[PDB]
């Protein structure tokens, strides 16, 4: 339908943890895709909204700060450190629903 490889969750991690740490801000992650996806250059009136969404029902995705927004040099989003083998499993390959939940 637009894209079916990188979803609203894995896209992140790819967004992220192939970012420079592992974080990325709202307009970072989106930045980050469209670097690496040859998709993501003229189109961008759904997702958008939706990496804020994900972002949040995502289950290893959280933010750089402790727990309240706090925006400064640096802070942004971020993926869970014993999720990121996990993730990035769907990172580094296509969507697949094989055996993850």
């Amino acid at each position: 339908e637009s894209k079916p490889p990188y979803s609203y969750a894995q896209l992140i991690v790819q967004a992220i943890s192939s970012a420079q740490d592992r974080q990325l801000t709202l307009s970072g992650i989106y930045a980050h895709i469209t670097k690496h996806y040859p998709y993501y250059r003229t189109a961008d009136k759904g997702w958008q909204n939706s990496i804020r969404h994900n972002l949040s029902l995502n289950r290893y995705f959280i933010k750089v700060p402790r727990s309240q927004e706090e925006p400064g040099k640096g802070s942004f989003w971020r993926i869970d450190p014993a999720s990121e083998a996990k993730l990035v499993e769907q990172a580094f390959r296509k969507r697949r629903q094989r055996g993850v939940s």
